[PDB]
C-alpha cells in the first residue's frame, strides 16, 4: 500500500549514505608488515596478487637474488626500492621494525636456513611447504622458532580454504557415517622447461618428487578429513627408465595407510599426467568427492548417495569466506595480534615431512612402515 | 638417462633465478587514474577491490558525500586524503592532471548528472548499468561525451567475463547451428531493510523496477549471444498489490522478442525470486545453457546434445584471462592509451535504455511495440 | 568374532534358497488387458516394450490399419494372431472379454471418434495426449465415459514419473519458499520425412503445432510444479513464412500465464531447435531446475541456492519407483481393480486443451485470455 | 511455401502407415533359448526381467532348489512349469532341443561344477562372476568347454554398456594422451540379513570376500581401459577382527597395479562403506572419470581438462544401444548364430581369477607378486 521507511527517505538529490551491506570481506589495516623471500612463480602468481585480499597483512620487502626482477617487482606493488635484500644481506632485516615477518618462498632445500635466519633476525615466519628436506631440519627451525619465541606457520593453503573446511565440517558432524576409505590423486604434467620445475627435478634441491611437491596435498587432506594419523603406510613407486625428467627424483608412487580408526586409504601422485586434484571419502552413510579438491580457484564439493548429488562450491554473488592465499597471510598476522597459536604450525609441518620419509622407505623396502609415534594435532585439523 | 640441461644448471646455493611463468594476469602499470563517485554496495564490494587485479587502473580520488566513509575507504586503498571531493566540490577535479577518469557508481537517476559534469571536467567516464533513466539523458551524455572529446563506456562487466566471451565465441562458430530461442532469468530476493536496495524502489531515483536492474542483463546477454538486435518486443508486468516494495516499480516481468533472423526470446527479472541467473541458447545443432550466467563469479556454461553435456567454467590453477571487473576498469585505460573505442560505448547503454521503455511501454499497452530503429553495434557484440 | 547364524547356515552345496530382496519393481499378475490402437512410433518405440516392466498389465491386442506390420508385430510381443483387429471391425472388441481397456495412440484428430466408440464397446479408455483438437471432442469422450460408465484415463506420463513426481513432493514440503516464477521450454528439430511428424505438420490432424504436441508439457508440468490453475495468458507465436514445415502449424510458440496464488510463467516450445525439456521453479527460498525435466530416461532435477545445488536423480543400483510408461499403464488397471479415480482424469486432458486454445487465441488476437474458470485439480496435482 | 507431399498426403481418416522410425532397439525373434540356474536377487532383480529387452533370446527354463518360488516365477515369465528344473535332474536338460544355453547364476563356489554338468548337456554356458574360486576349476571349465565344443562366456556386463564402451572407444582415439595413472573404487555396505549376502561371507562359497565380489568391477575396468594385463601387483587388505562379517572374508583390500606400458593403478573394494563406483584413468592430454561407473542404470562419464569437464550418459528420449543386460544375453545367442567368438570368454575370467588370488598373495605374503604370465586377450578388450 506504501513505500517502507527507508526508501521513503531517500534524498533524490546526491547525498552522503550509510555504509553498505557487505557480501565479501572488506579491508581493514595492513599492520603485519611481510618480506617476501624468492620472488617465483607460486610468489608472483599466487601470494604477492594475494595480499590486495587481505585485511591485516601487506608486503613491506623483498628478498630476491635478482635485482633486474625485485625492481620490477617492487614497482608493480608499491614496496620502497630501499627494502630490496638479496640472499647476503638479508639478515639486515632485523633492523626493521616494520618488518614483522618473512615468507619463505624459496625451493625445499633452502627453507630450513632462511627460516632460522629469519628467526634469529627477530621474525616470525611463513615458510611454503613441503616444510624442509629432512626431519631434523623442521625440527632445527621448530627449536629456531621457540629460541627467538617467534611463530612457524607452514603455508598450507589448503586449511584455510572455504570449500575444503566446509568438507571438514560436514564429516565432523557425521554426514558420512563412519568413515572407512579414502582416495587421493594430486597429479600435472611436469615441464622441464619450466624455470620453477627445473629445481623439483633435483633431489638436492627438492628432496623428493611428486610426493613433496602435490602428494602431499593428498597426504595431509587425508590426515585433516579423517580428523587423525595413521599407524602404518605402505608404498611403491615407479617412473620411466628413460624419462630424463625422473633420474633423481619419482613421478609416480602411491602409498595406502590405516589409521588407529580402522579406516584404510590409497593415494597417488603423479608428475606424467595432466591436472587431477581429486579426493573421495568413503563413510557408511553417505561418499564425499572433492573435485577439484586443492585447486586455487574453483573448488567443488559433492556428497552422494543412491540417487543423489548435493554439490557445493563457492556462490556466484557472495563471498561468505575470504580467498584462501588471504586467509592464509592474515591468519599468521591475527595469530601474533591475538596472541594466539596458528592452525598450520612448524610440528604439523614436520608431521608430513616425517610421514613422507616414512612412505619413501616403505617404497624403498617395499615393507610397511609403522607411523604410529603419536603426533597430536594441536587445535583440530 | 641424464637430467636435462635446465635442471643440471640450477644452484644449490640461493640464488637468483629468472622471471617465472606466469598462469594468471600479473600487474603492470598503474597510469591510468580513476574517481570513484558513491561509495556504495557495488563499489566497495566490487569495484575498488576489483582494481588490486589491473594491469593499469589505479585509484585516485574518492567522491562521497559521507566524509567519515570516504576518510575509511581512502585509507583502506591508500589514496591520499585531499583527494577526497563531496558532490559539491565535484568539478575541482579538473584541476587534477592525475585524474583522467572518473567512475559513476551512483544511483540510476544521477548518472546523466556527473557524467556530464565529469566531461565539464575533461575527464573521460566510467558509468555503470543502467546507463540513465530516460533516452534523453543518454543521449545527453554522449553529446556532452563527443564535446568533451572524452570516452563513454558503461559497465557492462559481462562484455569482460571469459565464461560469457566463450559463449559468445562459440555460438559464433556455429556449435550451436541456427539459433531460434533464447530464455532468460535473473532474479534475486528484493531486501527494502538494505541501504543499497532503498533508492531501489523509488521510481524517481530507480528509474524502473527489476528490468532497469538485473532484467537488463538478459536483455543484454540476449543481444550479444544472438549477435543481433530485435526488430519488436511484447511485454506483460505484474507485482502483488500489498507488497510494499512494489509500490512504485515493477517486481516480476516478463518480455519476449523477435529478430530479424526469426529468432524469438522470453525472458524475465524478478525482485520477489531468489537468486537466479539463467541464460539459454537453442540452436538446431546444440543448446547452450549458462547458469550461472551473469554471477560475480563461479560462471558455468554447457554445450547440451542428445547424451552430451559439454561444460566450461574457470580453471582450477590458471588464470587464461582477467576477471570481469579489472578486465572492464582497465577497458577503458587501454582504449584511451590506444585511441581505440570502447567495446561498451553510450550508444550500447543507451540502446539498452530505449529497449526497456519500449518494453514498459508493451507492458504497459499489451500490444507489440516495433523496435526495428536500427540500432548498429559499434565493434561487435 | 564369529560369523552370523545365517552365514553359517548356508550349505556348501546346491540348496534351495527363500525369495531375494527386490530392489526393483517385480512382476506380479497380468490381470488387465489392453488392446492398442494404432501402432506408431510412440506404440512401438515405448508404450508397448513397457509393458514387459508392468505388474498389471498385459498386452491382449492390437488395432492396426496395416495387417503386415500387425502381424510382425502381434509375434514379436507374442499377441494372439487372430486378435489382430481394424479400423473398420474395431468396434467387435466389444466380444472379447480379455479386452478390458484400448489405448488410443492415434494422431490428435483421431483420438475422441476412437474414445467414443470404444466406450461403446465397454471398454476402459486410455487416451494418448493431446486428448482431443477440441474442447468439445473432450467433453464428448468424458460423456461417453459417464455413460459406458467406464473409466477415462489420458497419457500424461510425467505424472507417473519417479523424479517429476519428486519435484512435486520437495515443492509441496515448501523446500522452494513461496513460488514466483516458473519457466519452461520443450524442443525437437521437426523432421517432415519422419511419417510420424508428417500428420503433426497438417493442422486438421494435429489441431495445433509445437504447443499441442510438446509445449503440453511445460504447460502441464507449470501446473503441477504449482498445484494451481492459470486464471489469465497471453501469448506470441512465430514461424518462418518460407519453412514448408509450418504452412499450416506453429513453428515456435511462446506463452505467458499468471496464477491466482500471484505466481507467474513463461514457458515456449519450438519445432525448429534441437532437444530442449527444461523446467524452472523459482521460489524465494530456492530454485528449481529439472533437466532433463521430462525425457523418456536420464530425468535429473537440482534444488539450487548460493553455493549449493542438490540434484536427484535415478539411483545406479536400485530402482525405488517403476518407470514411467509401465507405471501409467498399471495405474489404470490398479484405478479400475480398486474403485479408485485416474489421477489423469479425462477432465484433466480438458483443462490443457480449453487452456491452449485459449493460449492459441492471446496469440492470434495479441490480448489476455481471462482463463479463470473454476477448474479443479480433483485428486491433486 | 506449401506442406510436403509427403504431410499432404496423410488422411484425415483412420487409415493404415508404415514402419515407424526405431529411436531404441527393437524386439525381433526369440531363437536363443535360455535355462537359468539359481533363482536369487541378481537371477530376479535385473537378469531375467532383462529378456524382455532382448532382441534373440528368451527363458525357456528354470533350474531351482525351491520348487514354491520356481513355481512362482515361472508363472510371472510365463514358462512352462513343466520344465521347472532342480540341482538333481538338472542334467536331463540335454534332452530338450528347445534349450541352446545355460545361465548359471549360483554362488561361486557352485560356478564350476554346474557349468561342467551343463557342457555334457551339450548347452552353451553364460556363467557369472567371477567365473570360479579357483584358477583350476576356470581350466577345467573351460576344457569342458572345448571337449562339448560349446561356447564359455562370462557375465561381465560392463563389456556391454554403452557408457562403458564409451569410455574404451575415447581412450582408443588416444582422447586422454598417454595412460599413466588408474584409479577405481567399488564398494556397498554388507548387509549379513540379506539371503543374498549370507554365502558371500563365507569364503567355501564365495571364495574371497570384497576383491572377489566388486573389486573384480575395478580389476576387470583398469584391464579394458588401460587394454593390457599387468606385469606385477601389490596389495593390502584390513578389517576390523570385531565385525562378525569379516571372519572368514575380506572387507577392505586395496591393490597397486604396475603394468607393461609402464602405465600404474592403485583400486579398493568395500564392504564397510556405502556406494560406490568410480573409475579415474590419468593421461597427459586428459583425464577421464567414470562415476557412476559400473550401475545398474545411470552411468555418467567426463573427460576433464582445465577449465573443461565433457559429460557423457545415455540419452533422454532415444536409446542408440540396447542395455548392458538385454545385450550380455543375445552376445551369446548371436556369438553362436554366427559362429564368432565371444568377447566375454571363458578364458577372460580366469585372468581375473588368477590376478585375483595373485593379488591375494601379495597381501598375504605383503610382497611383489610377478603377474607377467604372458595371457592375450583374444578379441581386443
Ligand atoms: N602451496 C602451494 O600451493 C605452492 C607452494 N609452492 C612452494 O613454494 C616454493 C617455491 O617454489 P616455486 O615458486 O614454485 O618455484 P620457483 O622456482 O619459481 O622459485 C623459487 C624462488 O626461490 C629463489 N631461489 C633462490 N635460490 C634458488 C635456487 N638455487 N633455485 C631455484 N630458486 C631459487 C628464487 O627467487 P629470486 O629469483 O627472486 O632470487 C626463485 O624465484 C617451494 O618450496 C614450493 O614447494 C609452489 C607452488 C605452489
Ligand atoms: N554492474 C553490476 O554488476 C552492478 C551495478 N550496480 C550499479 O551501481 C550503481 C550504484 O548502486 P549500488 O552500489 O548497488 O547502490 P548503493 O545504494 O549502495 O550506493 C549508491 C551510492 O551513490 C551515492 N549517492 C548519492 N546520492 C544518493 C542518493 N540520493 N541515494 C542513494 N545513493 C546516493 C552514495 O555514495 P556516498 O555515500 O559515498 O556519498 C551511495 O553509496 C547503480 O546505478 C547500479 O545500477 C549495482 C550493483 C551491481
Ligand atoms: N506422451 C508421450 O510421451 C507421447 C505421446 N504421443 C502421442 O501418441 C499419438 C500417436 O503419435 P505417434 O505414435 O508419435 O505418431 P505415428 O505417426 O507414428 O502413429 C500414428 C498411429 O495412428 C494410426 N493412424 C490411423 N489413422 C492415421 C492417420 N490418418 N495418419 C497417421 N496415423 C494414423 C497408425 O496406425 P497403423 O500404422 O498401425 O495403421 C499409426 O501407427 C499422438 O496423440 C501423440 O501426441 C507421441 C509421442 C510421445
Ligand atoms: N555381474 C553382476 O552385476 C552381478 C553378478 N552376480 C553374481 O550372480 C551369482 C549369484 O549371486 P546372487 O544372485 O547375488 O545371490 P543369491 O544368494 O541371491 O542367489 C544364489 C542362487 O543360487 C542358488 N543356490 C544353490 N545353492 C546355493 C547355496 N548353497 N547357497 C546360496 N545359493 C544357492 C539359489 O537358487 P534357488 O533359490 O532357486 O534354489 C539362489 O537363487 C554370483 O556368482 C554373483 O557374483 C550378483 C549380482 C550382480
Amino acid at each position: 500500500a506504501t513505500l517502507p521507511a527507508g526508501a521513503s527517505q531517500v534524498p533524490t538529490t546526491p547525498a552522503g549514505r550509510p555504509m553498505p551491506y557487505a557480501i565479501r570481506p572488506m579491508p581493514e589495516d595492513r599492520r603485519f608488515g611481510y618480506a617476501i623471500v624468492g620472488l617465483g612463480k607460486y610468489a608472483l602468481n599466487q601470494i604477492l596478487p594475494g595480499f590486495a585480499g587481505c585485511q591485516h597483512s601487506r608486503i613491506e620487502a623483498l628478498v630476491s637474488g635478482n635485482a633486474e626482477k625485485a625492481k620490477i617487482v617492487a614497482a608493480e606493488y608499491g614496496v620502497d626500492p630501499r627494502k630490496i635484500y638479496d640472499y647476503s644481506n638479508f639478515d639486515k632485516i632485523a633492523k626493521d621494525p616494520k618488518i614483522d615477518a618473512v615468507y619463505i618462498i624459496l625451493p625445499n632445500s633452502l627453507h630450513a636456513e632462511f627460516a632460522i635466519r629469519a628467526f634469529k633476525a627477530g621474525k616470525h615466519v611463513m615458510c611454503e611447504k613441503p616444510m624442509a628436506t629432512s626431519v631434523a631440519d623442521c625440527q632445527r627451525m621448530i627449536d629456531a622458532a621457540k629460541a627467538a619465541n617467534k611463530k612457524l606457520m607452514i603455508g598450507y593453503r589448503c586449511h584455510y580454504d572455504p570449500m575444503n573446511r566446509a568438507a571438514v565440517k560436514l564429516i565432523r558432524e557425521n554426514q558420512l557415517g563412519k568413515l572407512g576409505m579414502v582416495t587421493t590423486d594430486n597429479s600435472d604434467v611436469m615441464d622441464q622447461n619450466d624455470p620453477a620445475q627445473q629445481w623439483r627435478l633435483r633431489r638436492e634441491l627438492a628432496g623428493g618428487g611428486s610426493l613433496m611437491d602435490i602428494g602431499i596435498y593428498g597426504l595431509n587432506g587425508t590426515r585433516y578429513l579423517l580428523g587423525e594419523e595413521p599407524i602404518e603406510v605402505r608404498a611403491y613407486t615407479y617412473s620411466d627408465p628413460n624419462d630424463e625428467r625422473f633420474v633423481e627424483v619419482e613421478d609416480r608412487i602411491i602409498w595406502q595407510m590405516r589409521f588407529r580408526s580402522g579406516a584404510l586409504s590409497h593415494g597417488a601422485s603423479s608428475y606424467s599426467t595432466t591436472t587431477t586434484s581429486r579426493f573421495s571419502v568413503q563413510g557408511d552413510k553417505a561418499v564425499l568427492l572433492m573435485d577439484p579438491a586443492t585447486g586455487y580457484y574453483q573448488n567443488l564439493i559433492s556428497v552422494q548417495t543412491p540417487g543423489h548429488a548435493n554439490q557445493s562450491m563457492m556462490p556466484q554473488f557472495i563471498m561468505p569466506a575470504n580467498n584462501q592465499f588471504s586467509a592464509q597471510l592474515d591468519h599468521l598476522a591475527e595469530a601474533v595480534i591475538n596472541n594466539k597459536p596458528v592452525r598450520s604450525p612448524g610440528e604439523e609441518g614436520m608431521q608430513d615431512v616425517r610421514l613422507i620419509q616414512a612412505i619413501y622407505e616403505a617404497a624403498r623396502t617395499g615393507r610397511p612402515v609403522n607411523t604410529d609415534w603419536g603426533y597430536v594435532r594441536q587445535g583440530g585439523y
